[PDB]
C-alpha cells in the first residue's frame, strides 16, 4: 500500500481548520488508514475554508 491523496469540498458551507481538519481524519479512519498531511481548500469569510486536500498513510 502507498499512501492515497484525497480532495474533499462542499459548496453549501464555509467552516473553520478544525471541522475540515476532522473530516480528514475520519476519512483516512474509514479506510483503515492514518491522516498524514492536509491543506484547506478555497478560503471563505475571515476564517473558514470550503474544503480539504489530504493525504491517507498505512497503519
Ligand atoms: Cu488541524
Amino acid at each position: 500500500e502507498a499512501c492515497k491523496f484525497l480532495h474533499q469540498e462542499r459548496m453549501d458551507v464555509c467552516e473553520t481548520h478544525l471541522h475540515w481538519h476532522t473530516v480528514a481524519k475520519e476519512t483516512c479512519s474509514e479506510k483503515s488508514t492514518n491522516l498524514h498531511d492536509y491543506g484547506m481548500l478555497l478560503p471563505c469569510g475571515i476564517d473558514k475554508f470550503r474544503g480539504v486536500e489530504f493525504v491517507c498513510c498505512p497503519l
